[PDB]
């Protein structure tokens, strides 16, 4: 029997409209004893909220039992802590595991973009650059939008470890030429726990 | 046998300068079985370079031990857990207690300085007063200073739950109303965390 604790998605704990929730997995249930009880704290206090789902046979003679606890934004954000208890009759003693968001000094990203290289301008697509630099945790959402619709064609590096221990990343929009040469104006949204209201977003467009 | 973990001094966690230190305390060690073994660890992970004090007899026919363990500035301001872990023969299992500066988003102080009333002016010493708000976490050192040389006819309120979930304080010094009247200019200097390298200090004087 072990336990897995998964934290929320982190586009969820960005946004007050969303619900975060982390999720409890016990996997290698013995259907000979399969008796499971969950008991969660927040910072230690017991809480009773938290929704288990039924004990699923697994392929391999064993069960696998989730239960997902929801978390309020503002306590994530905040720090606290979340464990997960995991009983069962076949351990010498309980399972516990304990998660919480990224620690750390929260530092604010710095938004910047950049239009394609001079070089670049030569091909029929062009790489609209959006560099996201100085910001702790590396927790972090990035999309594109243009005229109120979202520009999908993107892909975003990894946050990379910086040397002052911030992280930093970049994501490369893709456009036709012809859309940069027309003027459009393209933004580069990101969410990040240390923005305002965890959101920014910066404007590129031919200039 | 009880254990007590106690954090650092906080002017010590704010001032690179100093070393600030966690304090894990025993007592009601029996002396008849008074072996007492401490482990120390930095987010779960075991670390060794704690100073264990030798025991001390108590009047009370019990043992008290002390062990400190030196914490970096930049690893207890980024939220890392320090546990004590007790172990002694007569307890059926070792006490643990974990400690960490405390949690919450960090909100940098506001800090205003605000003159004698009107009214004050006609009594032979005045009152300056300095509003920090604004706060989180409420831990925050106040003191006032003029030409280089301490003001320490002081005294300051504890932090106040604001109903925004920050802290507020006010601190007032009391001077001549000859030296107000003089010109000399007062500062109020306030170190916190999420102050630019947790200090900052306004000034105060007839205007
Ligand atoms: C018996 O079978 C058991 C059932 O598994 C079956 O496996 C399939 C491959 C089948 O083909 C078949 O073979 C089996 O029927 C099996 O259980 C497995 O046991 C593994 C350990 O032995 C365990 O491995 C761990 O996996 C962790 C990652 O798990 C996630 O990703 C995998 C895919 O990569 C996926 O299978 C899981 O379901 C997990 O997926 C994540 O789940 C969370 C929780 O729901 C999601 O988070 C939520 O998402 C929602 C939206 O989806 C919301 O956002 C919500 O708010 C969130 O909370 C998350 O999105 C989702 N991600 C993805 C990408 O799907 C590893 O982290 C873990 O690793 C540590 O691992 C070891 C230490 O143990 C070391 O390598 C490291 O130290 C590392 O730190 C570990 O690898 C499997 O997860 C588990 N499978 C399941 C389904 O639970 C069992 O082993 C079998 N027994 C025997 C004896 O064979
Ligand atoms: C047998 O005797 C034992 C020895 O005590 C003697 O008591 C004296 C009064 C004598 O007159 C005589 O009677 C005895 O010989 C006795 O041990 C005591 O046991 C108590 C519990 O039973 C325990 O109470 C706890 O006290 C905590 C506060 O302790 C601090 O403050 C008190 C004074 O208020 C002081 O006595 C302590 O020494 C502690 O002082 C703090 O110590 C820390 C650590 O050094 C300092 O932090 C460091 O400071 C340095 C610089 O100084 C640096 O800054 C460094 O970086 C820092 O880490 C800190 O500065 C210092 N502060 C002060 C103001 O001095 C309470 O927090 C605790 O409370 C919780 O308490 C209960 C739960 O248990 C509830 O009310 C609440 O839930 C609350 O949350 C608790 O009250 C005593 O501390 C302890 N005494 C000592 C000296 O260790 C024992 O009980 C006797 N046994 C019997 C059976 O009678
Ligand atoms: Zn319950
Ligand atoms: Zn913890
Ligand atoms: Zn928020
Ligand atoms: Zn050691
Ligand atoms: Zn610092």
């Amino acid at each position: 029997p072990s336990v897995f604790l998964f934290p929320p998605k982190p586009k969820d704990t960005l946004m007050i409209s969303r619900t975060p929730e982390v999720t409890c997995v016990v996997v290698d249930v013995s259907h000979e004893d399969p008796e499971v009880k969950f008991n969660w704290y927040v910072d230690g206090v017991e809480v009773h909220n938290a929704k288990t789902k039924p004990r699923e046979e697994q392929y391999n003679s064993t069960y696998r039992v989730v239960s997902v606890l929801t978390v309020l934004h503002q306590d994530w954000l905040n720090g606290k802590e979340y464990k997960c208890k995991v009983s069962n009759k076949a351990l010498p003693a309980p399972i516990e595991k304990t998660i919480s968001k990224a620690k750390g000094q929260p530092r604010e990203p710095q938004v910047y973009t950049l239009p394609p290289s001079r070089d670049e301008l030569t091909k029929n697509q062009v790489s609209l650059t959006c560099l996201v630099k100085g910001f702790y945790p590396s927790d972090i959402a990035v999309e594109w939008e243009s005229n109120g619709q979202p520009e999908n064609n993107y892909k975003t590096t990894p946050p990379v470890l910086d040397s002052d221990g911030s992280f930093f990343l970049y994501s490369k929009l893709t456009v036709d030429k012809s859309r940069w040469q027309q003027g459009n104006v393209f933004s580069c949204s990101v969410m990040h726990e240390a923005l305002h209201n965890h959101y920014t977003q910066k404007s590129l467009s031919l200039s």
